[PDB]
């Protein structure tokens, strides 16, 4: 029996306080949808190996979630340790159900908790003795006694069937236990829904925990009539059994502050987007997620073939040295080192590691070591060190500003004394000769050069540098003999030839797995080597460090180190609420290694992912998993690559089909860009349209955002003393920036009123409506609102977030609080402003509704000037003149067009109300926003490197001298990442205020005269265009014209007539087949061909094309 953990097993990692909050983190976590290794009853082979025990002990493994259910309270309690012995120590953790008692004794072997033995009474067993399982308690070490874990406390309330999920973890000692109780109604499959599990204690108990049981008490059964023999343990308690895997997550809480769901980031494609996007809901499109890996784990993995112990004890158990001048250097190569005895043992005074943090030594592959001997007095050990100077150190041996690696000093006096002491080591004195790191120099310096200004020719006695150290047995401490070697470490300057004493292993190919070839701890997939190496080269960073191939210390071959098989992953859904499958894409890697792995494949299980017989598909975007293609073509909505899409909105698979899905298959294919069809050339006719369906579009253009802006200190200092100290000796940086905050964001708002104050005056709407049939009702303003806001405005407003997602709203804050007047955004807490627009919705909004008015009524003029009266009849008529058709086609069409128009508004409410995120880029630079001021708020809880990431606590705990380095290291990463978000505004408020110049032009141009530009404002012949405005941004309504209903007709420019070629002042000669006549290109108005709508010039037979016709001259 064993089972998917279908979502059980999550936990509460810290007790850190949060509220509704995707925070993805990783720790040891058993795998859901994972076999869990059910354990049940006494069934034939369950208890032999054992002693009729049922549910036997079990591999630690990392860690164990714990799961048992039951009708009344039966599941005892456990015992953990290495052999559950008193040869070695135990942990017996037991349930009294009167109060929890945790022991980490050494008790003997229980083969069963509830053995038939006893010995107080008549000699058979049972529930009669007293804990028979307490077998004896030697060397007991911890006892603990807490309150019972009652299972069936639980299930008292609500009359039901219950369960207790647990986590039992060891970490860093620490047995820390994680807890939960919950109903059930099925006991035959492990329920769906989902649960968070809490810490209850941790024990710091510190034991390998490697085997484990569960314990119950047996008392006996019914299911056969005979005696007390039949107390049948069958029928006892069952249970679950899966280990902890360090794997990524994703957690979420409710308004009361609890887990009620999750996300897990280590499960699927799919999933890893809702981690990675931090969602609980993925839209549709093509969306990149973060790849894999497998467990840390290896060896001692590649040393080389060489494998012979360097002779370190020669340097350290030697009687001859040289005194501190006398600093000999000895040579270490081509051995292996070991630093675990040389560390080991109690030998040395002094050991002290530079640049080089002393654990790993053993591990550590160098290229060449130097061991500097001599001796030294006592109290000169603190100068042994970089930045120290003094006689030996500027005297006698100086070290460079890069690493060295070890200080080793030590007391000298069993093998420097003499009962006469000992004059027998020396040093230099000063004698301004200041020299470099490492100067073996032994010349004698009796006499100076002369010519020196500090020496030679001035004023000398008896004096000679080289200072004998006089020793006595009997002197004291301080100025005792020290033995002392400088450990220097040279790295990298060839291939690491001297290693630690660890004994490395076998190499795999081409899986992803970590290695270390000589000290060079990497990972990834291994590839053999195509390259002709050249026999000097170890390793090949073939650019900036990359170190591309390896040849083995070992095999002396050599490896392209491909980490492991490297190639973005992205996703492919149509959404959450469409579904939750996902096709995998792998981005120019032909699926030839694992298709796609969470931390492996499979083959029959949950993550059947096959390059053959699964849904494979290849295209020069690389090869695809989820996805099988179909020949047809469409147009594309989740894009891949290359026109290669996996978008079907309407498939012919009816079960899931969901939008990417086809009946359990996601689809392949390629934009197809619309139809097909020749027109039909010809030489000599055109269609000339005898109708037309003129369109009006919806141009939606965001004018602003918010002119946001940070106390770029109390944002960071949080208005703290020695913050703001710290905060000043930066200085104006919080003032440049923030002075951009300024100049932008008073930037922003002279775009806006740039977009909007073109005109001197306001115009209202004249009370009398009769603009020639053209009805403006829903464009236009209305008193029953206030200011007179106009219906699709209103719809707009409506259709958006005028809340913006609720940044007054969201996870909501200090409710009802200072937050002011309820319409605009941005959650203040500190630090962070945003100021209301200097021009509210409803100037704004009259601002848009005179520019209607007077392009309505005076047309070109109220913007231009003064705005004067025209009949919006012959306005539109001047302005089909403007697409150049007469106001004969309006005239005699008036109503028509009228109606088109009115019907068009219509669809355009329609359109906007109906469609939602018909906004996009309006919604667009919310979202943008949104994300950029929400971030700066996580930022705040960026720890960077400091022991706390609030400035609270890292001065306060802290005396200052030392909290200035965390608090500085804060200050530095805090303020760059604002200064980064600055920049990201500013991004913004360059290609925003190119949009906003974008539709102030559009505006001004098609809207205070006609546009006569393509698809400027919208596609067709432009004739009017109207404002539409957004809280952050406005649409155009555009009036534009498109013909329709055309039929063929031969031409000829020029007409043959009277021997002179006569040709159409205004269009094109046009027949129906057999009349020549006249009309331009835009619509057919066959005319009588006249000299008054024709014209004679130069002649008509040299050029193709021409017929013969007639000419009516005046």
């Amino acid at each position: 029996a064993y089972t998917n953990s279908f979502t059980r097993g999550v936990y509460y990692p810290d007790k850190v306080f949060r509220s509704s909050v995707l925070h993805s983190t990783q720790d040891l976590f058993l795998p859901f949808f994972s076999n869990v290794t059910w354990f049940h009853a006494i069934h034939v082979s369950g208890t032999n190996g054992t002693k009729r025990f049922d549910n036997p002990v079990l591999p630690f493994n990392d860690g164990v979630y714990f799961a048992s259910t039951e009708k009344s309270n039966i599941i005892r309690g456990w015992i953990f340790g290495t052999t559950l012995d008193s040869k070695t120590q135990s942990l017996l953790i037991v349930n009294n159900a009167t109060n929890v008692v945790i022991k980490v004794c050494e008790f003997q072997f229980c083969n069963d908790p509830f053995l038939g033995v006893y010995y107080h009474k008549n000699n058979k067993s049972w529930m009669e003795s007293e804990f028979r399982v307490y077998s004896s308690a030697n060397n007991c070490t911890f006892e603990y006694v807490s309150q019972p874990f009652l299972m069936d406390l639980e299930g008292k309330q609500g009359n039901f069937k219950n369960l207790r999920e647990f986590v039992f973890k060891n970490i860093d000692g620490y047995f820390k236990i994680y807890s939960k109780h919950t109903p059930i109604n099925l006991v035959r499959d492990l329920p769906q829904g989902f649960s968070a599990l809490e810490p209850l204690v941790d024990l710091p108990i510190g034991i390998n925990i490697t085997r484990f049981q569960t314990l119950l008490a047996l008392h006996r059964s019914y299911l056969t009539p005979g005696d007390s023999s039949s107390g049948w343990t069958a029928g006892a308690a069952a249970y679950y059994v899966g280990y902890l895997q360090p794997r990524t997550f994703l957690l979420k809480y409710n308004e009361n502050g609890t887990i009620t769901d999750a996300v897990d980031c280590a499960l699927d494609p799919l999933s890893e987007t809702k981690c990675t996007l931090k969602s609980f809901t993925v839209e549709k499109g093509i969306y990149q997620t973060s790849n894999f890996r497998v467990q840390p784990t290896e060896s001692i993995v590649r040393f080389p073939n060489i494998t012979n112990l360097c002779p370190f004890g020669e340097v350290f158990n030697a009687t001859r040295f040289a005194s501190v001048y006398a600093w000999n250097r000895k040579r270490i190569s081509n051995c292996v080192a070991d630093y675990s005895v040389l560390y080991n043992s109690a030998s040395f005074s002094t050991f002290k590691c530079y640049g080089v943090s002393p654990t790993k030594l053993n591990d550590l592959c160098f290229t060449n070591v130097y061991a500097d001997s001599f001796v030294i007095r006592g109290d000169e050990v603190r100068q042994i060190a970089p930045g120290q100077t003094g006689k030996i150190a500027d005297y006698n041996y100086k070290l460079p500003d890069d690493f060295t690696g070890c200080v080793i000093a030590w007391n000298s006096n069993n093998l420097d004394s003499k009962v006469g002491g000992n004059y027998n080591y020396l040093y230099r004195l000063f004698r301004k000769s200041n020299l470099k790191p490492f100067e073996r120099d032994i010349s004698t310096e009796i006499y100076q050069a002369g010519s020196t200004p500090c020496n030679g020719v001035e004023g000398f006695n008896c004096y000679f540098p080289l200072q004998s150290y006089g020793f006595q047995p009997t002197n004291g401490v301080g100025y005792q003999p020290y033995r002392v070697v400088v450990l220097s470490f040279e790295l990298l300057h060839a291939p690491a030839t001297v290693c630690g004493p660890k004994k490395s292993t076998n190499l795999v190919k081409n899986k992803c797995v970590n290695f270390n070839f000589n000290g060079l701890t990497g990972t990834g997939v291994l590839t053999e080597s195509n390259k002709k190496f050249l026999p000097f080269q170890q390793f090949g960073r073939d650019i900036a460090d990359t170190t591309d191939a390896v040849r083995d210390p070992q095999t002396l071959e050599i490896l392209d180190i491909t980490p492991c098989s490297f190639g973005g992953v992205s996703v492919i859904t149509p959404g959450t609420n469409t579904s939750n499958q996902v096709a995998v894409l792998y981005q120019d890697v032909n699926c030839t290694e694992v298709p796609v792995a969470i931390h492996a494949d499979q083959l029959t299980p949950t993550w059947r992912v096959y390059s053959t017989g699964s849904n494979v598909f290849q295209t020069r975007a690389g090869c695809l998993i989820g996805a099988e293609h179909v020949n047809n073509s469409y147009e594309c909505d989740i894009p891949i690559g290359a026109g290669i899409c996996a978008s079907y909105q309407t498939q012919t698979n009816s079960p899931r089909r969901a939008r990417s899905v086809a009946s359990q298959s996601i689809i392949a294919y390629t934009m197809s860009l619309g139809a097909e069809n020749s027109v039909a050339y010809s030489n000599n006719s055109i269609a000339i349209p005898t109708n037309f369906t003129i369109s009006v579009t919806t141009e939606i253009l965001p004018v602003s955002m918010t002119k946001t802006s940070v106390d770029c200190t109390m944002y960071i200092c949080g208005d703290s003393t020695e913050c703001s100290n710290l905060l000043l000796q930066y200085g104006s940086f919080c003032t440049q920036l923030n002075r951009a905050l300024t100049g932008i964001a008073v930037e922003q708002d002279k775009n806006t009123q740039e977009v909007f104050a073109q005109v001197k005056q306001i115009y209202k709407t004249p009370p009398i409506k009769d603009f020639g049939g053209f009805n403006f009702s829903q464009i236009l303003p209305d008193p029953s609102k206030p200011s007179k806001r106009s219906f699709i405005e209103d719809l707009l407003f409506n259709k958006v977030t005028l809340a913006d997602a609720g940044f007054i709203k969201q996870y909501g804050d200090c409710l009802g609080d200072i937050a002011a007047r309820d319409l605009i955004c941005a959650q203040k807490f500190n630090g962070l402003t945003v100021l209301p627009p200097l021009l509210t919705d409803e100037m704004i909004a009259q601002y848009t509704s005179a520019l209607l008015a007077g392009t309505i009524t005076s047309g070109w003029t109220f913007g231009a000037g003064a705005a004067l009266q025209i009949p919006f009849a012959m306005q539109m008529a001047y302005r089909f003149n403007g697409i150049g058709v007469t106001q004969n086609v309006l005239y005699e069409n008036q109503k028509l067009i009228a109606n088109q128009f009115n019907s068009a508004i219509g669809k355009i409410q329609d359109s906007l109300s109906s469609t939602a995120s018909a906004l996009g880029k309006l919604q667009d630079v919310v979202n943008q926003n949104a994300q950029a001021l929400n971030t700066l708020v996580k930022q705040l809880s960026s720890n960077f490197g400091a022991i706390s990431s609030v400035l609270n606590d890292i001065l306060s705990r802290l005396d200052k001298v030392e909290a200035e380095v965390q608090i500085d290291r804060l200050i530095t990463g805090r303020l760059q990442s604002l200064q980064t978000y600055v920049t990201q505004q500013l991004i913004r408020a360059a290609e925003i205020r190119a949009s906003a110049n974008l539709a102030a032009t559009k505006m001004s141009e098609c809207v205070l005269g006609q546009s006569k530009r393509v698809d400027f404002c919208g596609k067709g012949y432009h004739l009017m265009s109207f404002p539409q405005s957004a809280p952050h941004g406005v649409v155009f309504l555009h009036v534009t014209y498109v013909p329709a209903q055309e039929k063929n007709f031969t031409t000829a420019p020029a007409i043959c007539h009277d021997g002179k070629a006569h040709f159409p002042r205004e269009g094109v000669f046009v027949s129906n087949g057999t009349h020549w006549f006249v009309t331009q290109r835009n619509f057919y108005e066959p005319q009588i061909i006249t000299t008054d709508n024709t014209f004679v010039s130069g002649n008509c037979d040299v050029v193709i094309g021409i017929v013969n016709n007639t000419v009516y001259d005046p």
